[PDB]
């Protein structure tokens, strides 16, 4: 198993309500979870444990290897495109190239005369808001690393292109890694190896869609 949360509560105040309760899920290596929930539901809250930014109260979790995350807050850095992307990353230009195109990037790029030179985040060019999601998730996915955290990282997408890149980047692109993805779409959730589903920190469901669909619902 890669990832392993088991009765897991947890509380970012001491004392206050638990943001995470009583939380149980598997991932094995190079598994898909697909994590769903309304706001505040904990999703987030529930990667920044995973990163060891929040300790559980009750409860194990495992995960080892390092992480590439994604924030649902998309960000750019002064720097070209390519730069952003790579992010102190050793440059490789297949890798870098299999995600561009996996993102959809290469024709944002190639419409600009610098190319992947292009400047961001210095006044030039001011980036869409899916713009700059899709180069977010480009830097997350370049990272090499054994756990991928996902955070909503389609922002500002219409629902075709967001489909076309869970496809060809999350499913296809990296297919032998293990993932995370918060999401709530039906498509990210059928093709996940496993679903879970907070409410207002508890588990509403966890299993697969398989299963979901058999309750009726
Ligand atoms: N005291 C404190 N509470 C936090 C913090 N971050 C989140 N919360 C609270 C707010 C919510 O009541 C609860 C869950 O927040 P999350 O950000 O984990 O929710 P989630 O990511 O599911 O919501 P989202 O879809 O991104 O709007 O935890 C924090 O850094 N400090
Ligand atoms: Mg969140």
């Amino acid at each position: 198993t890669e990832v392993v949360m088991e009765n897991v509560t947890a509380f970012w105040e001491e004392g206050g309500t638990p943001v995470l309760k009583d939380i149980n899920f598997k991932i094995e290596r190079g598994q898909l979870l697909a994590v769903a929930g309304s706001t505040g539901a904990g999703k987030t809250s529930l990667l920044m444990m995973i990163m060891g930014e929040l300790e559980p109260s009750e409860g194990k979790i495992k995960h080892s290897g390092r992480i590439s995350f994604c924030s649902q807050f998309s960000w750019i850095m002064p720097g070209t495109i390519k730069e952003n992307i790579i992010f102190g990353v050793s440059y490789d230009e297949y890798r870098y190239r299999s995600v561009i195109k996996a993102c959809q990037l290469e024709e944002d790029i190639s419409k600009f005369a610098e190319k992947d030179n292009i400047v961001l985040g210095e006044g030039g060019i001011t980036l869409s808001g899916g713009q700059r999601a899709r180069i977010s998730l480009a830097r997350a996915v370049y990272k090499d690393a054994d756990l991928y955290l996902l955070d909503s990282p389609f922002g500002y997408l219409d629902v075709l292109t967001e489909k076309e890149i869970f496809e060809s980047c999350v499913c296809k692109l990296m297919a032998n890694k293990t993932r995370i993805l918060v999401t709530s779409k039906m498509e990210h959730l059928k093709k996940a190896d496993k679903i879970l589903i907070l409410h207002e920190g508890s588990s509403y469901f966890y299993g697969t869609f398989s299963e979901l669909q058999n309750l009726q619902p």
